[PDB]
């Protein structure tokens, strides 16, 4: 297992190879992350919030979470948005990500672009995509705005009660 945005990663099936490669931002600037490449499932647990995640090299496929209210669950997906590293997800920081700051010298790219959405995230939402849902029961959709919806939802991305 290894910890990533105060969630514990555990891979299921899959695996991955590691390789650095360049981003550019909406802003187009160029960042270094340090890419999986591989399909991989895992469980994230949280304090607050649990899920399973499928994923393919810089793709979100499935995130199906749980978690105690709202904003723990807008956390998780927002944890596991930064986590797969998609386009997207890059795509949505419009101004620079600051590098130079001493409180901002320990974080790696990937850590950055965590601390930009956790400070706010409705860009990241507003620009993931929507799809329409069959609704399965004992699920729900989870619009850009978090609130719930039977029709629609952020694409890949359901909620499950406890
Ligand atoms: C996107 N990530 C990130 N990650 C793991 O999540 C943790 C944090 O990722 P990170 O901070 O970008 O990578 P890391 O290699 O530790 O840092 P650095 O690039 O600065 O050397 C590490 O344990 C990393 O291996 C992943 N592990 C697997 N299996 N699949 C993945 O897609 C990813
Ligand atoms: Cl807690
Ligand atoms: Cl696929
Ligand atoms: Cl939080």
């Amino acid at each position: 297992s290894f910890s990533f945005g105060g969630f514990t990663f555990k891979r299921t099936s899959g695996s991955s190879v590691k390789k650095e490669e360049e981003v550019l931002t909406g802003n187009l600037q160029t960042l270094k992350i340090r890419v999986h490449e591989g399909y991989e499932e895992f469980t994230m647990v949280g304090r607050r919030a649990t899920a399973i995640l499928r994923k393919a090299t810089r793709r979100l496929i499935q995130l199906i979470v749980s978690g105690r209210d709202e904003q723990s669950i807008a956390e998780a997906i927002i944890v596991a948005m930064v986590f797969s590293q998609e386009d997207c997800m890059i795509k949505a920081v419009r101004g620079d990500l600051n590098f130079v700051n001493r409180a901002n010298q320990r974080l790696n790219p990937m850590h950055q672009l965590l601390r930009h959405f956790q400070k706010d995230a409705k860009v990241l939402f507003q620009n993931w995509g929507i799809e329409p849902i069959d609704n399965v029961m004992g699920m729900i959709g989870i619009l850009p705005d978090m609130t719930p919806s039977t029709e629609m939802s952020l694409r890949g991305v359901r909620v499950s009660k406890m």
